[PDB]
C-alpha cells in the first residue's frame, strides 16, 4: 500500500495474508471457514504447497489462524489480466466470531461508482519498487476511476468489464506489489474487488486495477 496508514483491529475482519515459501506475497478475503477468495495470478500454476494463509491478525507474521491449502480453483477464463479471480480451500477451518468475520460481497450486477471512495488494504510494498514489506496491515482510500479513463490510460483493449479501476489523478495513493488479491471495499465495507494488476504503483494517470465482485458473482457463488 502506497500513500495509506496503519490500519486498526477489527477494520477488515476477513481480511489474510498469503506467505510463499514463508514470506510474504499476497492478501486474499475470507468468504467462509473454509475459502479464500485472491487473485488468480498469486496462485494459477504456482505449487500449491508454498502458501499458507493467516487470518485474525493486524500482523502477516504473528497471532491469528493459520492454514494450507487443500485447493486452487482459478476462475476457468482467467486471461491475461482478465477474470483475476482464484477461490482457495483451506484445510484448517477458520471459524467466525471474535475477531474474524466474512466478506460481505457487492451485488450481482454492480460496477464501482466513479468517485466514489473505495479502501484497499495489505501488506504490500509502500513505494513503487519498495524493498521494505509492511508486517502490520496498512489501508488506504482512493476513489473509483471511471473505466473511461482507466480504458485512456491503458488502452481499451487492456480493461474489460471484469476489472474496475481506482486512484488519485496526481498520483500517490495505491496497492502495490505484495497488495495482490487483497481486498478492496466501498464506504460501506462491502467487497467489491481484489487487487489485480496496474503499470507500476501510485503513477499519475496509472490507475490501479482491481478484479470485480460484481462482475463476476456468478464464479463466486459457485464455489465458495
Amino acid at each position: 500500500i502506497v500513500g495509506g496508514t496503519s490500519a486498526s483491529a477489527g477494520d477488515f475482519p476477513f481480511i489474510v495474508s498469503i506467505s510463499r515459501n514463508g514470506g510474504p506475497w499476497c492478501g486474499g478475503s475470507l468468504l467462509n471457514a473454509n475459502t479464500v477468495l485472491t487473485a488468480a495470478h498469486c496462485v494459477s500454476g504456482y505449487a500449491q504447497s508454498g502458501f499458507q494463509i493467516r487470518a485474525g491478525s493486524l500482523s502477516r507474521t504473528s497471532g491469528g489462524i493459520t492454514s494450507s491449502l487443500s485447493s486452487v480453483r482459478v476462475h476457468p477464463s482467467y486471461s491475461g489480466n482478465n477474470n483475476d479471480l482464484a477461490i482457495l480451500k483451506l484445510s484448517t477451518s477458520i471459524p467466525s466470531g471474535g475477531n474474524i468475520g466474512y466478506a460481505r460481497l457487492a451485488a450481482s450486477g454492480s460496477d464501482p461508482v466513479a468517485g466514489s471512495s473505495a479502501t484497499v488494504a495489505g501488506w504490500g510494498a509502500t513505494s513503487e519498487g519498495g524493498s521494505s514489506t509492511p508486517v502490520n496491515l496498512l489501508k488506504v482510500t482512493v476513489p473509483i476511476v471511471s473505466r473511461a479513463t482507466c480504458r485512456a490510460q491503458y488502452g481499451t483493449s487492456a480493461i474489460t468489464n471484469q476489472m474496475f479501476c481506482a486512484g488519485v489523478s496526481s498520483g500517490g495513493k495505491d496497492s502495490c506489489q505484495g497488495d495482490s488479491g487483497g481486498p478492496i471495499v466501498d464506504s460501506s465495507n462491502t467487497l467489491i474487488g481484489a487487487v489485480s494488476w496496474g503499470n507500476g504503483c501510485a503513477r499519475p494517470n496509472y490507475s490501479g486495477v482491481y478484479a470485480s465482485v460484481g462482475a463476476l458473482r456468478s464464479f463466486i457463488d459457485t464455489y465458495a
